[PDB]
């Protein structure tokens, strides 16, 4: 896990402004998740080939499909995986109103096929420490919700907690993590995409998108549930179905 | 319903800023939410004894109490009724991303006693029409957040969405309606409390709180589930149970 097979090129471009293009297949994980009709509304990361993770504000149901081996949206021509959902498990801990512990797990109904361009992130461990500073990424489809259909990524530092009250006051909770407000947007992630860091040459899932600055705005964070606290129960869960 | 026993007294003061204190008891559907610990999270509307109309995106549930009677929070001493929620009713149209069809119905276990200061709003017809630039009324809590502990009302003009759209985009759907940013706040109003317009000697429910600016601008609209659009399914809900 955690090591694309197409591996992933990190410009300067993507410190600054909106982020850059991705290379095609190098986020490996990330999904797309589409309604009945097709149109896309959130993000995801493949955890193995019968799961996904996101975040539960999306509200996902079995009606939705899970989206792999996506890289241009307008392109009818790639080869993709749509996956039905069998089962969705929201975590019973989410409040809907300051949007903690936003988290939900979807089970496939068929396995995907893992492959160069479809495989899956690394979870952290629930006592791994990613210190403030830390340079990670976050990569979506976000920029369509106002612009490019291809798939976007963006490198943005950690914050603690602390600092990051500064900017979002007592909405931020203990399982929540932000990054950015570095000069770089954070709104290429979509509701419920990947924030990802490199611990030792492995790609590791840290946050999952739950919202960002209402504006865009290159000196405000991103706001994410924080994996670390929320995969026991993650584990928990593939453990019992 | 509609008719306060105790008549509300609205001055040039709750056009402006933050509003200003309502008289005791002069909005009497009004009721607040409170967890399992006593810790008041949203507001709602008493539609008759049995049954309170909130906002869907509170995420009440069976154990959460509401609370009847109320104008000061911080006093131990005014006569208040606790009531127990027995089922909790979301709309099933409820998308909790775009938070569109944010309403929620509770029926209580026991009836709430009606008097002077406990009765209840007006709904309106699915057909009534309330223009752009009608004066209403939006009361609660919702400064606690940030202070008074006494109840507040304000003052504001609803809008079109259409021009709701130039301060709010594509988040605006047809059961969303608009007001303020006439130089008043609207964060006055808790999650799920009133919006009433006062038709025909009655107030009536126009609007449920949904979201409002995020610094509390005199210059950013309130958004609100609009009720029309939802009080068919209103009174579907009551039949069926």
């Amino acid at each position: 896990c955690g090591v694309p097979a197409i591996q992933p090129v990190l410009s300067g471009l993507s410190r600054i402004v909106n982020g850059e293009e991705a290379v095609p297949g190098s986020w490996p994980w990330q999904v797309s998740l589409q309604d009945k009709t097709g149109f896309h509304f959130c993000g995801g990361s493949l955890i193995n080939e019968n799961w996904v993770v996101t975040a539960a504000h999306c509200g996902v149901t079995t009606s939705d499909v899970v989206v792999a081996g996506e890289f241009d949206q307008g392109s009818s021509s790639e080869k993709i995986q749509k996956l039905k959902i069998a089962k969705v498990f929201k975590n019973s801990k989410y409040n809907s109103l300051t949007i903690n512990n936003d988290i939900t797990l979807l089970k496939l109904s068929t396995a995907a096929s893992f492959s160069q361009t479809v495989s899956a992130v690394c979870l952290p461990s629930a006592s791994d420490d990613f210190a403030a500073g830390t340079t990670c990424v976050t990569t979506g489809w976000g920029l369509t919700r106002y612009t490019p259909d291809r798939l976007q990524q963006a490198s943005l530092p950690l914050l603690s907690n602390t600092n990051c009250k500064k900017y979002w006051g007592t909405k931020i909770k203990d399982a929540m993590i932000c990054a950015g407000a570095s000069g770089v947007s954070s709104c290429m992630g979509d509701s419920g995409g990947p924030l990802v860091c490199k611990k030792n040459g492995a790609w590791t899932l840290v946050g999952i998108v739950s919202w960002g600055s209402s504006t865009c705005s290159t000196s405000t964070p991103g706001v994410y549930a924080r994996v670390t606290a929320l995969v026991n129960w993650v584990q928990q869960t593939l453990a019992a179905n």
